[PDB]
């Protein structure tokens, strides 16, 4: 899985990261803690310290991060999932 595009949103604690491999259904999901249910990478997401909750719906994911952490330190450990 590779990130195809980052980008900011209307938003400061949360920013759109456009996947290149979408999603089956049309329906949305919204992880706010990690568990076997949930795809791999979403937990490996949510497990890096900052991350609040991940909103993932067609061909991309809303990362929310915590109000008193920073993105220059939060994004690429982020990206590090996708290795």
């Amino acid at each position: 899985m590779k990130i195809i595009s980052i980008s900011e949103t209307p938003n400061h604690n949360t920013m759109k990261i456009t996947l290149s491999e979408s999603r089956e259904g049309m329906t949305s999901d919204t992880y706010t803690k990690v568990d076997d249910s949930q795809p791999a990478f979403i937990n490996d997401i949510l497990k890096v310290e900052g991350v609040k909750s991940i909103f993932h719906v067609m061909d991309f994911i809303s990362v929310d991060k915590e109000n008193d952490a920073n993105w220059e330190t939060v994004l690429p450990k982020v990206e590090a999932v996708f290795e």
